[PDB]
């Protein structure tokens, strides 16, 4: 289920750390560098949520 877990990487003094997050069927993925995100997809699909409408 709901898992938390990242991946992280010394690029040319880079600290890139994807955030890998497994729920339901779903793989969040972010990666950040020097406190900076320039990616965030789940699964493949960029999108947050819609409660109003599930």
């Amino acid at each position: 289920f709901k898992s938390i877990s990242t991946s992280t990487k010394m690029v040319n003094g880079r600290k890139i750390t994807t955030k890998r997050i497994v729920e339901n069927g779903q793989e969040r993925v972010e990666v950040e560098e020097d406190g900076q995100l320039k990616s965030l997809t789940i699964n493949g699909k960029e999108q947050l949520l819609r409660l109003d409408n599930k």
